[PDB]
C-alpha cells in the first residue's frame, strides 16, 4: 500500500500537535491499552503488577516508556513509508526478545486513534482519521512481513 502526500500531511499535522506534549500523550495511549486490553499488560514484567488507572498515571517508568514509543513511533511516521530500517530492529525485538503478536499492534493502533480523536477533535475529522489508520495499516503490513521472515508472524 502507499499513502498520497495529501494523506501524509493530515497525519503529519496532527503529529506535530501530539509532539507538543509527548509524555502526556504517551500516557493517555498506553493507559488506554491496558484498560481496553488487559492482556497486553502481562507483556511487561516491569509493569505487570500495576492494578489501577491511577497506578498507572503515578508511573514514572510507563510515562518513560510512553515517550520512547512514542519518539520511535514518530521517526517512523515521519519518513513517509521509507522506514525499512526503522523496522527491522524494531521487529526483531518484539518478535524474538518481547514475543508480541500482530493482534496487539492492532489494540495499539485502536487506541492511538482513540487518544488523538479525544484530544484533537478539530486536526482529526474523518479524512484525517482515515489517514492515520492507512499509515498504521502500512506500519502493521511491514512489521506481518517482517516477522514472518524472522520466523515469527505473531
Ligand atoms: C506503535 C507500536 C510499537 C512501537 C513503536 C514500540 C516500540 C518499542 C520500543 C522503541 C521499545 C524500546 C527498545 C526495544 O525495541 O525493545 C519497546 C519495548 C517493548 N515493547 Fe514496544 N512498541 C510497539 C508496540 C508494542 C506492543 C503492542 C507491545 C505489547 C502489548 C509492546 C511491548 C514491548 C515490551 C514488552 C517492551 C520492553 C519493555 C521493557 O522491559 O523495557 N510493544 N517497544
Amino acid at each position: 500500500m502507499v499513502l498520497s502526500e495529501g494523506e501524509w500531511q493530515l497525519v503529519l499535522h496532527v503529529w506535530a500537535k501530539v509532539e507538543a506534549d509527548v509524555a502526556g500523550h504517551g500516557q493517555d495511549i498506553l493507559i488506554r491499552l491496558f484498560k481496553s486490553h488487559p492482556e497486553t499488560l502481562e507483556k511487561f514484567d516491569r509493569f505487570k503488577h500495576l492494578k489501577t488507572e491511577a497506578e498507572m498515571k503515578a508511573s514514572e517508568d510507563l510515562k518513560k516508556h510512553g515517550v520512547t514509543v512514542l519518539t520511535a513511533l514518530g521517526a517512523i511516521l515521519k519518513k513517509k513509508g521509507h522506514h525499512e530500517a526503522e523496522l527491522k530492529p524494531l521487529a526483531q525485538s518484539h518478535a524474538t526478545k518481547h514475543k508480541i503478536p500482530i493482534k496487539y499492534l492492532e489494540f495499539i493502533s485502536e487506541a492511538i486513534i482513540h487518544v488523538l480523536h479525544s484530544r484533537h477533535p478539530g486536526n482529526f475529522g474523518a479524512d484525517a482519521q482515515g489517514a492515520m489508520n492507512k499509515a498504521l495499516e502500512l506500519f502493521r503490513k511491514d512489521i506481518a512481513a517482517k516477522y514472518k521472515e524472522l520466523g515469527y508472524q505473531g
